[PDB]
């Protein structure tokens, strides 16, 4: 249980690699809804979640254990398949940097 969560900051680390920047930047922080203009957000997404906030929550130990940490990652990844149309170039960068996530994850 807590032994799992040592191998969650270095999941987190190596989401945050600059191999994975291309793709990854959109997961770093918070969605900006003012800068973009997306009034409709926190309407649809009722538990926003992001790269930065999972670290803050994985150094406060707020998760038991690596699903737990898991969970919130597939969170942040489920809200933009929610939010955004199919097509949008958002869905094509998350389906990517859940990749790296779940190859990391699973080993
Ligand atoms: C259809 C309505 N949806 C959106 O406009 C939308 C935007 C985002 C962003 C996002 C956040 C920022 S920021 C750092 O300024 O907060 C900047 C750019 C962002 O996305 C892109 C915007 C345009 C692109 F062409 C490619 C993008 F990647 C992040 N995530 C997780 C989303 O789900 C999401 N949806």
């Amino acid at each position: 249980h807590m032994e799992q969560l040592k191998c969650c900051s270095g999941i987190l680390k190596e989401m945050f690699a600059k191999k994975h920047a291309a793709y990854a930047w959109p997961f770093y922080k918070p969605v900006d809804v003012e800068a973009l203009g997306l009034h409709d957000y926190c309407d649809i997404i009722k538990h926003p979640m992001d790269m930065s906030t999972i670290k803050s929550k994985l150094e406060a130990r707020e998760y038991r254990d690596a699903q737990e940490f898991g969970a919130d990652v597939r969170l942040m990844f489920s809200n933009c398949y929610k939010y955004n149309p199919p097509d949008h170039e958002v869905v094509a960068m998350a389906r990517k940097l859940q990749d790296v996530f779940e190859m990391r994850f699973a080993k």
